[PDB]
DNA sequence: GTGCCTGGAGACTAGGGAGTAATCCCCTTGGCGGTTAAAACGCGGGGGACAGCGCGTACGTGCGTTTAAGCGGTGCTAGAGCTGTCTACGACCAATTGAGCGGCCTCGGCACCGGGATTCTCGA
C-alpha cells in the first residue's frame, strides 16, 4: 500500500510531504511529520464538516 | 462514466543528527532574623454617580421625482501563459586571517566628609 493510504486515513501524504520539501522548511524531514499532519489537518476538516453538517 | 499523463512509492548506498555515559557547576529552592515600608481596619464625608424633568429637533416614516444604474450583447483592446535558447549564477571544500568575546585593568561624576570665612556669645 502506498504512503498515502497506509494508514487507512483520507488526506494526501506525499501532497504534503512534496509541499514541504519544496518548500524548505528544514534540512530534513521525520518519517512521522507528514502523516502527523495528514492527522491533524483531517481531524479538523471532518471536525468542520460534521459541524457544516 | 471514461481516460491518459505523472507525481507517488520504494529499496540501496554515503553521510550527517540522537541520546546515552560523564562531569562541572551555577543557579536555585528552602529556611532564620530584622526592620520597615507597605498592607489592612476603621471613620467621617463630600464630591461624584444617578434618577428625573424641559425641551426641541432631527431623525423614524411616507411620498413625488429623477437618476444613475442594472441585466444582456458584442466587438475593441490590450494584458496573462508556455514552450525554446541562451546566459549568467550562487554554492563547495580548503588555506589564510580576523575581529569580536573572556576576563582583566583605568577613569569620573555623585554622595559623603573636612577646612576658611562668617556669624553668634561670652569673656577680657
Amino acid at each position: 500500500q502506498s504512503r498515502s493510504a497506509k494508514a487507512g486515513l483520507t488526506f494526501p501524504v506525499g501532497r504534503v510531504h512534496r509541499l514541504l520539501r519544496r518548500g524548505n522548511y528544514a534540512q530534513r524531514i521525520g518519517s512521522g511529520a507528514p502523516v502527523y499532519l495528514t492527522a491533524v489537518l483531517e481531524y479538523l476538516a471532518a471536525e468542520i464538516l460534521e459541524l457544516a453538517g
